[PDB]
């Protein structure tokens, strides 16, 4: 009943260009099962949609990499938001909320504004620069670990620790089983900083910690969530802008659309979420024999969802694979959908709308002028280096 396929989609040849590996996994079926990784897939928009909104089936107290936690050891302490499932999720997820609230915005924005500016004239006094180490890589590094209150000295490791937990979602392949070797510095680095006594006051990572008061979290809880936020929060709002700028080189009528009207920024970077989705997949695990669509899933059983292929599946979306500032981007899965809906999708878009706001009123023209690098992760899709040139407007 359920096709079986033998696309890995955590091989090099997937990540180069996933695009037509995933118009076969959804014109397969609404589920199919991947042999490589003894897996069941889901990679239509509707299926999608549908997992991630029963969270009491598809549970993410397993594990939302291929591992099973109920089968082998977690490569680090679960993270109580991310791999939990209600109610014990609630609580954890409501103080991540209120410090990354609407509330909270308002006391970042100006800085993140002013620092997207200043980095856009810097990056026009050089003219050529690489989009990704220049700019989506510079900007969020020059804004958000400062909005955590992390000290300066170790800052290097962030991004790695980053990579790593994306990487460690995957199968045991060499990509997954290299970034935990290697790992040691960078976990240790990011647990240290997780303790009150190293987050400056007024950060994000002292806000968690100052709502262990009230009985959502216990103080022992709040450096685990503090280490989410140092997992979550920047390499995929790196890649994310970086998206937008590779899609604002790609598709120069749209760059000239928003310079026309600034004002589009918030919703180009929403849609270069949905269109490079830059976290691609992750799993559930079925609590219970589930029928999903109209195949039978086994209890205890991972199932990958492709998020990016969600977000270009024809069935949802007119013209997916077409980059449009203007698209009603509602509905998109590229922050997720229910209860663990990205908590942070306020920070992100606040920076990638800020950077390309400020893009839209100083840059003319975006020409690619070198050869691009693409990253290779197992659930993170994004560039290692997008060379521009930046022409001033
Ligand atoms: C473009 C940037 C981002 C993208 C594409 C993204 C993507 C996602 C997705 C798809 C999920 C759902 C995971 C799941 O359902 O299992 C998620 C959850 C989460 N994200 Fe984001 N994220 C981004 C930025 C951020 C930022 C800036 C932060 C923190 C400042 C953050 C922190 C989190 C956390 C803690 C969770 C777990 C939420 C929960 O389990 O309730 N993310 N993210
Ligand atoms: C899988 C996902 O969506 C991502 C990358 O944003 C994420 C990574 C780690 C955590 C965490 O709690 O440590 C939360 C979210
Ligand atoms: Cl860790």
């Amino acid at each position: 009943t359920i096709p079986h396929l033998a696309i890995d989609p955590f091989s090099l040849d997937f990540f180069d260009d996933p695009y037509p590996d995933q118009q076969t996994l959804r014109d397969a079926g609404p589920v199919v099962y991947l042999d490589k990784w003894n897996v069941y897939g889901v990679a239509r928009y509707a299926e999608v949609h549908a997992v991630l909104n029963d969270p009491t089936t598809f549970c993410s107290s397993r594990g939302v990499g291929l591992s099973d936690f109920k089968k082998e050891k977690p490569w680090r302490p679960p993270s109580l938001i991310l791999e939990a499932d209600p109610p014990a999720h609630t609580r954890p997820r409501a103080v991540l909320s209120k410090v990354l609230s609407p509330a909270t915005m308002k006391t970042i924005r100006d800085g993140f504004a002013a620092a997207a500016d200043a980095k856009v004239d810097e990056l026009l006094q050089r003219g050529c620069i690489d989009a990704i180490a220049d700019l989506a890589e510079a900007y969020p590094l020059s804004v958000f670990p400062d909005a955590m209150g992390l000290k300066q000295e170790g800052r290097e490791h962030l991004l790695p620790y980053a990579g790593l937990v994306l990487n460690a979602f995957g199968p045991p392949n060499e990509l997954r089983q290299t970034a935990i070797e290697r790992s040691a510095p960078h976990q240790a680095y990011v647990n240290e900083q997780c303790q009150r006594p190293n987050l400056a006051p007024g950060g994000f990572g002292a806000c968690i910690h100052a709502f262990t008061d009230t009985g959502e979290i216990t103080p022992d809880e709040a450096p685990l969530l503090v280490r989410s936020l140092l997992s979550a929060g920047l390499d995929t709002t790196v890649n994310g802008i970086g998206a937008a700028v590779y899609c604002l080189a790609r598709f120069p009528g749209e760059l000239q659309r928003l310079r026309s009207d600034p004002t589009l920024a918030r919703n180009a970077f929403e849609e270069a979420v949905r269109f490079e989705s830059p976290v691609q997949t992750f799993f559930r695990t079925t609590t219970r024999e589930v029928e999903l669509g109209g195949a039978v899933i086994g209890e205890g059983e991972k199932v990958l969802m492709f998020l990016g292929s969600a977000n270009r599946d024809p069935r949802r979306w007119s013209d997916p694979d077409l980059y449009d500032i203007t698209r009603k981007t509602s509905g998109h899965v590229g922050f997720g959908s229910g209860v663990h809906m990205c908590v942070g999708q306020l920070v992100a878009r606040l920076e990638g709308e800020v950077m390309l706001s400020a893009l839209a009123r100083k840059v003319a023209a975006i020409d690619i002028d070198g050869p691009v690098k693409r990253r290779f992760n197992n659930t993170l899709r994004g560039l290692e280096s997008l060379p521009v040139k930046l022409t001033p407007a």
